[PDB]
């Protein structure tokens, strides 16, 4: 029963090297992504996330991809904020922090 805000929407998030579309899923428990700029630019997925409030308008949004590899976003839908740290298969940690737009 429990619904984020965000369900239903989809999201640009823009970071240096890296844009993506983060779309959450009607049901509020998967979002699809598409890499859209960078090396990684093709890469598609669906993830099943957890989702917290933090402050207002601001959600910890966090999951694990195929690969192992996690990602914990703090993306403020007030701001328009995305700031995330991403660790890969490779156990390389990345933090990145850039826009967040609904399209």
């Amino acid at each position: 029963t429990r619904r984020p805000p965000f369900a239903g929407k989809t999201f640009e998030v823009r970071y240096d090297g890296l844009t993506a579309l983060n779309a959450y899923d009607e049901d509020g428990r998967h979002m699809r992504y598409a890499i859209t700029d960078g090396p990684y630019a093709g890469a598609t997925g669906e993830v099943e996330y957890t989702w917290q409030p933090v402050a207002a308008d601001t959600y910890a949004i966090a999951w694990q991809e195929a690969d192992r590899a996690t990602v914990v976003h703090i993306d403020d839908f007030a701001a328009g904020t995305s700031r995330t740290f991403f660790t890969a298969a490779s156990l390389d940690f990345h933090r990145l922090d850039g826009s967040l737009r609904a399209v």
